[PDB]
């Protein structure tokens, strides 16, 4: 009985992060609310990314009415597609603060970073998943405060040159934040 | 058990005074309501109230309006308001009726306060609204009618979070 | 003794369903009733599935004459067929609530949802199977009212652009059901 | 010492139904109410009858204050008429759960059904009672929900061909609610 | 307080049936499933049935998906109707296993077997009912093989001269069958 | 719950019967074989009868292979038809020793003997049984001596003067013989 | 538990010798076993054997007889007898051949011995005959053969005993 | 050290058979032959099977000198030849009782019921095996009574749709047969 799921853990080092200190006061409610957000359809054409975790879609979206919200999990998954057996493609991964003055062009120039071949019939097409330290990132993703550090994926594709007709992966971005202290909004929608 | 977190709203109900007219609302799906519980799969009202904000023209023109909170599941009408429990007929605009905290709070007691359950309820919260205005209509609407509470939600609705 | 199956569980989280308890009484005897029924017949073409399990023709068929009957277990089976090693085909999953609104196209996009790479390279051929989280559903499938949030199975194909002659892999949805309580009505049929 | 009144009770079989359960609180005030409906006045020509006593006549009118109202007792009585001893009446009866899809010409396939040979001056002409087995029924006659099966009494009776003047028997529906939580509605009447 | 049913037991002997026991394992759940079903409209003619109960609809219909079944109870029960007062007709009853020869024509002829006036004295119109001395028979009515002594109910009706213009008592078989062990066939139906 | 069947018991008086002591030995293998022979379809006409039960069809078919038997329980039945309510028909019954010279013109001369008038819509029609007071028998009906005084029944039939179309009551005669020593003879048939 | 009894019975099988034949009978189903067992729900064989008694013809006309038992579902046929365990060919007529106790005992324990049940058995007792006669055959046959044994029964069958 | 086989058990669940019981005596001698027989010659072309393995050519050859066989281990076994890297072939298998009405064509409808992709080099090639789920069938392949559920083999193949030139995989059944009690035939051969 083996599982669909590949992993490819991050190097890490201890590198600690300050946060803003909890009001004294009756703890707060706080609900958990998983999410995954597509970041990337790659595959056929040469392309970097560099996303802020702190602002994808799911993220924004979830912690909208929320003052306060931490990733409490958080990771990248490359999906292989049909397109991926017969498209080889380098897919590199680095998980840095948003402070880090890293670009994906330096992922293997990054501790952190590493650069995968995903696809090739000859090889293994399991999502692979880089869960990101968030030991070493600053887990607070929304805050009475701006910290300089929050998480931030660094992603790089190279395609193969004669492209393939579609993506040969999907990659997305799952998590789960802990949020509370509703911030006075329109809730309209 | 599962962790729950309370959210207030405030949503606009209807704008009124420029002619007759009547609503009502289970408020179960007005909009904030909706938007609230898009995640999860409870929901339940901890307080819940109407209110009328009176405008410019309220004064110039004074407008009748009703309001009466009723279990979803009671026939009754807006056309039945003074014969109702809860009923209230103000005269905004008028004499003591072009204040903002012109409040009427619904007795949840007196009702099915869960709006999102595994299961459909028949007894939720229902506003009853009616307004009657001035036979020679204002340029504008003399009052705002919105509806506010609080929810208390739990339990995540798996969907997409995309939005 | 490798086992011919391989498991690509779904990301869970902790959602609860309310259930109504039976009225104190004698306790009724239970009888459980195991199932297979076929959803799709995927990898001609790009297809998209969306089954409620409470509706399936077998869950009918088999609580027939019981009035109450509930999910002990239910999950589906993605079957590489012939066709499969030659013609990878994307095939995407996710569990859900017959209340969430999500569809086959936004499985990526839901916490769950998984991407999956039938035939084509390496280890692609074995038969995949992806549990529902009963845990996170509203197992009852028939009882004294309807519920909402029944286990609804999300399917989404996407097919090599040079369609494969047939079908490569066929997707049935399996389980059992526990039931009692006679429904009292004409046996004749 | 004898009784007018004669029995003859339905066969039963277990069969729970489950039920909302009640919102943690104080109990609730709670007043009972025993009713009686006229259900039928038949013997003049064949005819059939499926009443869902949630909705019969009384049971509606006593129940239009409250937001929760519960059975606890109730039977239908077959009243033989002066028309009776001269037109005996073939009379069907039987409980089901309006969720049973059986149809008054199904009685004698129903497994609780059975028919009876009202009249004859060579026989009987006391009352007929037949007790509804609540227990296998969903005594909740009104909740916050819409249970599927609340108790349905189905009638049937076929007629003297040379029928008789006037109804040989009227069939009354007699029980008893006990109802609480007062439903906000118009009292003027 | 009288009930209104009438009871004429079979007269009994010791007979016993041989039935194969279930090999060692683990114990399957049984359920237990009511049912009843018409044998004869019997009054406008002399007649004649003889049926096995092990092939009656309501007896497949119910064991359909399971590999065993057994008769928990079984009676049968004539429903005087509303000719019955004025076409006295004479039933005869008699349980029989189906290995026995006797046929309708020799009721009065085997031990059990009972002749009774349906209709026209006094005390002649309430229900009859006929009990299955299942002690006698062999109950199994599904299993591994196939018994020749399930019970079988022989039926014979002998009508006035002058015809009514109905029949004078409907005739249905009841019980109960206890089941277990899933047929595993196709469930789609 | 009332049971469809009447008595009228014999008087009684005590009076015994001698009998072949049993042969000293080891005792022999016995089997028990109850019966219910046609021993009269009275009603449309005048008719008695005198039966010796010692050659009864059954007694004597069922004894035939054996080469001693006895009676163990022995009762005549006398069972009211259709045409019953409709044509009271005089019985008389009365169980005597074979040696006692009575006929039945003189039941109602003879101790036991008591004679019923069955049928009249006025009436009852429940199966009568006069069971035969054995004590006062000698119920060996077959040893290997002939005794004098095996039991006989006595019956007389007065009809309607202006007959009925047909019977109005068959008269059988049920009980259980306890036989055993097999009688040697042709199994041909 | 239930009361059983015994009774034993001899059934004419065949007569023969007039002319070449083949027998199969299955013998539960011979004449006596079956009246015998007419009121009872269960019988089974004690004992049972086949019998040849020869006659005023056997000297003057020896004739072939081979007689061999077998359970019911053996597929074995009477053109098999001496290929057959119990297999036995009798020249009747012949030299130490015509005297009655010309008995061939079946082998019950070998085979199943119930002859009526409430299943329906595949290995009760089958006899199979073979006789093979005079080219020149004889006025009348040479030899009955019959079928004896004895029947445990028990538990009445409710059937007509009027016969 | 790896092992040359791989295991795709079937689903199971409790389902009894019942078994005629063993005659009092003392037990006789058993001997146990095991069997491998050939079931079919796969890959062609498109092919269904539905064996009844009371009736496989070794099990009946090896039960015929016995009254009673009873299958002690029993499984199937898939082996891929060389024509199999080449020509992936769809297999499916499923075990059901004989009395099971299910047909290849309804494998994938069947509770137990599995489909593999047998073969294409980017695959494995190792041998296949579905034991045969005895608990749920009727072990007893020869008795005295013929049981209605001895095991049954459902095979269904789907060859491609150009041809391999031969055979892509021999499908083989085999298990253990425990018999005793001789049975009187002809051993001439």
């Amino acid at each position: 009985m083996e599982i669909d799921k590949e992993l490819a853990p991050q190097d890490r080092t201890v590198t600690v992060a300050t946060v803003l200190p909890a009001v004294p006061g009756p703890s707060p409610l706080t609900i958990k609310q998983p999410f995954q957000s597509e970041v990337l359809f790659a595959g056929t054409k040469d392309a970097e990314a560099s996303l802020t975790i702190a602002n994808i879609d799911s993220v924004s979206t979830l912690t909208t009415f929320y003052r306060h919200a931490s990733l409490e999990s958080l990771w990248v998954t490359i999906h292989p597609t049909l397109q991926a057996p017969t498209f080889p493609t380098t897919v590199g991964v680095c998980w840095v603060p948003a402070q880090s003055p890293v670009t994906p062009a330096q992922i293997t120039k990054t501790y952190g970073g590493q650069i995968f071949c995903i696809g090739g019939a000859i090889q293994t097409l399991s999502p692979l998943i880089v869960k990101c330290p968030l030991e070493m990132m600053q887990p607070r993703v929304k805050d009475s405060i701006q910290y300089l550090d929050s998480p931030k994926l660094l992603i790089s594709i190279t395609a193969q040159p004669t492209a393939p007709p579609a993506s040969t992966c999907i990659i997305t971005v799952s998590g789960t934040l802990s949020m509370h202290s509703p911030l006075i909004t329109d809730t309209s929608t």
